[PDB]
């Protein structure tokens, strides 16, 4: 087995291709995805598992230097909305406008859903470099 | 959206193939997957989701008539195993050695791989019929 | 075998994929499929299975929030358009001209082919959300 | 549009392929569908198409030399089991139990699922030959 | 073996997803296929088959109703002009220069080479519709 | 265009394949054929094009050292059976039942499908070599 | 055996699909080939096959209607351009700059690679008809 | 990026599948890989990398519970033999000849090509368990 | 362009992955080719390229441990049979039956097809070491 | 095993088919690959293998006519720029912005990412012509 890492085979696979400025998306059970972009369906039930358990691990496991979400998710969303304001301190976060959002996930190399049953509960992490 | 069924993309399109007696497997962390079995990774993180989550999930979405395990995990999982017996009360339930465990695994329509970390919390699931 | 949702497997594993504003076709047996955009074909002879009968299976497995239709078929097929008008009573259903109507059903999931011999029997179901 | 033979265009291209022998099975919603052997879903809810109304449309458009079904249908469904003989009159129908049958279905070169929910409605259609 | 419909299994699965407008094209042995275009090649040896025979068969299975040929036709094939003004007298018959009729192959579903060795007998048929 | 040579673009590549003893089947509009071996149909109404058209054809354009039919040519087929014997006179052919003909053609290289359609009117023919 | 036409089982596939205009290239063994191009390497060492012997092949093969080669040809390989001057005399020569030239292999339904090395020894052969 | 884990994306999209008891194998520049089995060089030129710098990365982000290496190693390549029995000093180590090692190595999920250029530098590593 | 090395694509893939007691095979123009085997088809016309231009370039280019052919070259084709035994004095060169022969080309990496047309001029080089 | 050219298998396979001016980049661990372009990975940890190292066996196994690299370079990587201008004291060596370098890797027939852990270690070499 494999020792360090992200635990799930899918995401490892999609995190071992990532270079600089590339972009993953994270979103809750509703959000569309655009056609051929690769999905990794990680739901099992609503809120299992939340969008807050799976931004947590891929930002310990992943070099992120900008977020990317929809200025709704501040109006109808405060609770992971906070939450992904603390997480990622350190990095820029960008509200745009759920719309640009949606067009953006057409760039990314992968959309992971999650069960997460709330409004706007979607980001983009972009990746950064390690040196 | 789908309104009723299973929340998982993937599982869903499993579970609506399903016919009397084809076979799925729920499986820990380290079971190993035949070559030509398809791999679902719902894992996140150790213990997320768990075993007993997950089993329960499916227990409720699709017509169990048997199940099978392996005798190993009255051993060395007592917790999982009684779980086990309860969740599928009304169902046959075989024991069998490890080993005939991971050849029946073949015959699987697929495996879900959970984030399970404890010894042989693995087990089949025989598809039923409605009528 | 799968307890709950549509019998039909192939369109199981269609709306499993479904995500807010994503889009389906129901048509007669003669309305043109565009290339790249998967036909499901349920037809057995004319008639077999009506448009209604369709229709209605998919409004009680998947949550609606928009239907679109020709125009056309208010003047050429009065039955059907009042069946659309009392099925989809609380969504909102929009008009275009049947050369409109075609042009959207390029970004379609699916095309769902019923045994309906009725003009101008088509229309689009654009999914909602559930929270 | 195609001026003769069946209405579904899945059904269609495998007709055109029948050669002498060649067998397709015709199922209820429970029979398993080997690995390998093409699946079309005609479901669209429990009881529609029944077996009876797609066998009949079969029997129209294919020239059956053999009707293959599992003894069991005369026991368990009697009606169906009726219906059978005095659609292929002059057809030869042989019997065996369903396990032998489940076997047989390996060969078979497509198996169209029915929304009959009734048990053992299935049997295989061997084709004969036009000269 | 399927008891009605065209005989050849390649332009039977063709036919089967016809809708309406949909085209297809039948060329003598010169015409360039466009890429992309399915091509089913019947020719045997020059003249055979013919285009007469050809074009007679598919106006017999398909339901026509526009059809296309180059002006050309009508100055270097005034045998097989004439055969086509008369095979589909009921039809509309629109002449176009032969690079746009080339143009026009582009959309076609298929193109159907035959062993026709005579300049321009090339036709596109429009699929109509059954009701 | 190709100057020489067979017109038919199907069966000119697999002409262009052939070795010393590789075979390909001539069949009637009702011979099975094997999963996993090329069907090229050429046929277009019953009789067109006749099995011997199409045998004269091949005989011209690939070096056949031997020819195989099934022995119940000669009763059924009477016909035919003397238009084989006469085409391939030089050649040697020899006469299996046609049970074990048809296991004969699971290694052919492709099967081509005429519109004959009379008994038996099938041949393997093996290929021979220029030096 | 084939027992006419070219000999390359490769190019015999080509021209077997060549329809009026469709070019295909042959190369020296610097020629780069577009994307989406298939190549056909004959190539062997320095010089063998030779560009002569390559273009002469093909042109008693393949009904050529128009030739067109880099201007750049005449200057910087004299032996060559002389060569193709003298094989296709009947023809049509178009003289293009070499940057000109390789837009158009864009186009090419295949390149043939030989082992030329001499400066722009590359030319397009443009498919006529036989009637 | 990816944070944790090797750093090499083909081999972490192998480590990600592994399950307790599959295979990989690192090879010499000279090992045959069976057809079927994936593999991934990361030779540069002869010496890099070397045998020892890969079996050490691998070590460190792989559980291996068992290792196996042909007895031929020892008598023939004493350096890194020893290299082999240090690193994984507490795994246990198998000798087999290099037959039945060659014949291991269709079960192996990858074949990893070092650029050693000694012989029998080659080893199979034998995933183990994390709980 | 590449610097060293032989100078076809095609084949210097195939060099590329040999491993120790890798097959390749150089056939003569009537060499049947068995199913799953890669052939690359070198041959222009009969005599170009010979069995001994391209035999020769092969054992510049690859390392030969074994060279099998067929015994029924001596008899037949003493010319080509004394150039083999020259052009690999070093090497050990074993005589089949040349039905044998043709059972050992099903494990060969690749045929290569030349233009050769003299009876049996075919052989199989077995890859060896460089250390 | 082969005796010439480039030790690595998927490498070799690249150079093979280089054409004058087709194009391949040399990247750190860092660059982004685009979609669609070839990527292969030597890394196996970081510093090995080298930018250096992977540049200086390449450009003994390639023509190079012309090297890309981005201005920055020269500023935040001294060391690396310098055994560039080194490396291809006779080759015209161009700079760009990043930005641009990066838009030109979407022509690039394939990326080859080395574990050069230091700010753009990367560079485009442009194919060359052996005559
Ligand atoms: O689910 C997503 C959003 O988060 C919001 O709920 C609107 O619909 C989808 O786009
Ligand atoms: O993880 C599984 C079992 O559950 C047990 O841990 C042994 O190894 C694998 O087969
Ligand atoms: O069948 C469809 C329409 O419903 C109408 O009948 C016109 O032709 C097709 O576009
Ligand atoms: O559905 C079929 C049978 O008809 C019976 O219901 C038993 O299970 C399946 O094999
Ligand atoms: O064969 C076709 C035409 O019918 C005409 O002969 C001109 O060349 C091709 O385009
Ligand atoms: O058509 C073929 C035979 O020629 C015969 O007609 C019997 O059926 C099929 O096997
Ligand atoms: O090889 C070709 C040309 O023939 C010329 O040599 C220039 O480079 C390539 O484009
Ligand atoms: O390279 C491998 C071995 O390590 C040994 O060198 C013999 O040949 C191959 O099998
Ligand atoms: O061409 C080959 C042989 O070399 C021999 O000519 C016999 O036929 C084929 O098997
Ligand atoms: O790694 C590359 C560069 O070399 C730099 O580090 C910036 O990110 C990537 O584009
Ligand atoms: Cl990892
Ligand atoms: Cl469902
Ligand atoms: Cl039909
Ligand atoms: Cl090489």
């Amino acid at each position: 087995m494999k020792k360090h890492g992200i635990l799930n085979s899918h995401l490892a696979k999609i995190l071992a291709d990532l270079g600089h400025t590339d972009k993953i998306v994270i979103a809750d059970a509703g959000l569309p995805v655009p056609d051929g972009v690769l999905k990794i369906d990680l739901s099992l039930k609503p809120g299992l598992p939340a969008f807050q358990d799976t931004a947590a691990v891929l930002a310990e496991e992943m070099a992120v230097e900008k977020v990317i979400a929809a200025a709704e998710i501040k109006a109808s969303n405060q609770e992971n909305a906070k939450f992904l304001e603390n997480l990622f301190s350190e990095q820029e976060i960008e509200y745009l406008s759920h719309e640009e959002f949606k067009l953006l996930t057409k760039d990314a190399k992968a959309v992971i859903r999650t069960g997460e049953f709330t409004p706007y509960a979607n980001c983009i992490l972009q990746a950064g470099v390690l040196f």
